[PDB]
């Protein structure tokens, strides 16, 4: 039998490749051969006409007695592609084999599925064992306060975009079913479960009140200073403005993280022309949480890439990989306002016009002897790994409008990227290069002949191939964001999860995958002269 070659080719393929005639004829000959083989379900599913009642009737009875499908690949079962109520089912009872770690990792992604779902359902299931997605998503809300604060503000932004609420009316009103039934099912859980939706809605009214202050400020016709003297006013009298001290509720942006309100003196304006706040955020121990809060802007095109580059760096850090990434947060409160956790750098921009290098400036803040170029081993060896994790990932991502003064750097080495303004290929300038690294990158690892230099391509080719071995997923959580008003996607939806599939290089050999990444690295640092 040499046919199970051919097949065996057709299973191990990515989730978004199409399969041809051919391919899907030679699927549905052998269907029984194959329900040993569960990454091969997946490719099963897509050659059934779900519109044949007698074709849907023999797919279901395969999908029963088929080997279960990993959590990874059930994500695919959740987009656009799928109607059938069964299929959509079994793909919900294998998500739930996830733990919540994992769950919240895809949350941004399900929040989004949800257009895919029944809305009828969704409707019937308000007062006037086999769930649906959102059954699922607040089921485990209720008992997890992490999910059920992400699923409320994931969800939240969805019911106030008004470019759904005009252009998709029915979707909109899913949106704030989605919420009643939330809503719904807190108020009739247990104790613990009924105050998670006073914490939510004190979370809320915070947001709001916070939202008013930005706008008082702007109220205040004079200069930064006298901006900054107001918001600082504004936030000392808690009579007024009751932000300086509240009952401890979650901070939005990191629910782990319980808040007294926000220190009235630390509080300023950033230069910039939106003038987003810098707010240190008191604990309940006593901290300071230094966060950046952005009104007038659509954080979720950051949030998204933000989210990615946190999966990215759990399942390099699962392989045993700490590329010393900044997986900063990220958390859209509006469509209009948000917030970021603000992480203490100096941008690349800043590090040249005051120090000259990165190298000099790491000699400043970090000297060592017997250390390279006079840098310490630590500092050094964490610059090495987050160049890297980066270039990579940015490269993956597609990231545009790299300039120095979102390319961001710490004393202790980390080198991170901010503003994800342009991603998937697009770029304000034209034909802009694949491999996104400048000549203060190279230089601040001592040259192109450095072993520095050497450990650089080595930790890309590690990084590379880990993420490749991870597309399948990468590739299921875009897919679920095709429809989602994120610019950079909504701008051509149907070609976007094939410009992330490419950058992956699946076509090619782990051998020759290190070869076209080595090369890529060679082209890139050629045209820097
Ligand atoms: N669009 C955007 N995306 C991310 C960040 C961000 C996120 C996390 N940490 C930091 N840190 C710094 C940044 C500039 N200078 C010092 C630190 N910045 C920023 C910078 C804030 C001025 C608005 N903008």
């Amino acid at each position: 039998s040499g046919i199970r070659d051919q097949l065996n080719i057709i299973v191990s393929y990515p989730p978004t490749k199409q399969l041809t005639y051919e391919e899907q004829d030679l699927v549905w000959k052998f269907r029984y051969y194959l329900t040993n083989q569960e990454k091969a379900l997946t490719k099963f599913l897509k050659c059934v006409n779900w519109d044949l009642p007698q074709e849907a009737k023999q797919a279901l009875e395969l999908l029963g007695k088929w080997k279960p499908m990993d959590v990874e690949d059930s994500l695919e079962l959740l987009s656009s592609h799928y109607t059938n109520p069964t299929v959509r089912r079994y793909a919900v009872a294998r998500l739930r084999q996830a733990d919540d770690e994992d769950l919240l990792m895809y949350l941004l992604q399900l929040v989004q599925a949800l257009k895919y779902e029944n809305f009828d359902d969704i409707k019937n299931g308000l007062e006037p064992l086999e769930q649906d997605l959102c059954t699922f998503l607040i089921s485990r809300a209720c008992k997890n306060s992490t999910l059920a604060n992400y699923l409320y503000w994931y969800v939240i932004v969805e019911c106030e975009d008004q470019d759904t609420q005009q252009r998709d009316p029915k979707t909109h009103e899913m949106y704030l079913n989605v919420m009643r039934r939330f809503s719904q099912a807190l108020l009739k859980g247990d104790k613990s479960v009924r105050v998670m939706r006073s914490l939510l809605a004190a979370q809320q009214t915070f947001v709001d009140r916070l939202v008013h202050l930005m706008k008082a400020v702007q109220r205040e016709s004079g200069n930064r200073k006298k901006k900054n003297e107001r918001l600082q006013a504004l936030l000392g009298d808690n009579e007024k403005m009751n932000l300086s001290d509240v009952e401890l509720i979650p901070l939005p942006l990191e629910p782990q993280v319980k808040i007294r309100g926000i220190i009235p003196e630390t509080a300023t304006l950033f230069k910039s022309a939106l003038m987003p706040a810098q707010l240190f955020f008191k604990t309940e121990d006593g901290g300071k949480y230094p966060v950046i809060f952005k009104h007038g802007d659509d954080l979720r095109q950051d949030q998204l890439i933000l989210q990615i580059i946190s999966l990215m760096d759990k399942l390099l850090r699962k392989e045993n990989l700490d590329l010393k990434l900044t997986p900063y947060k990220v958390l859209a409160t509006s469509t209009k306002h948000g917030f970021m956790q603000f992480i203490q750098s100096v941008p690349v921009a800043e590090v040249l016009d005051t120090e000259g290098s990165i190298q000099n400036f790491f000699r400043k803040y970090a000297p060592s002897e017997n250390g390279p170029n006079g840098i310490s081993a630590e500092v050094m060896d964490t610059y090495v790994k987050s160049c890297a994790g980066y270039c990579v990932i940015t490269y993956i991502l597609g990231v545009g409008d790299r300039h120095l003064d979102n390319l961001l750097l710490t004393k202790t080495g980390k080198l991170f990227h901010i503003d994800f303004g342009y991603i998937l290929g697009r770029d304000p300038k034209p034909l802009p290069p694949p491999m996104k690294l400048n000549k203060e990158m190279v230089e601040g690892m001592g040259g192109t002949q450095s072993e520095q230099y050497q450990e650089f391509r080595k930790q890309c080719y590690t990084a590379f191939l880990h993420l490749r071995r991870y597309s399948n997923l990468i590739l299921n959580l875009f897919s679920l964001m095709v429809d989602a008003n994120i610019p950079d996607i909504a701008l051509e939806p149907d070609k976007t999860v094939k410009k992330v599939q490419d950058k992956f290089r699946l076509d090619l050999s782990d051998e020759e995958a290190v070869h076209y990444m080595q090369s890529l690295i060679d082209e890139s640092v050629h045209a820097l002269f």
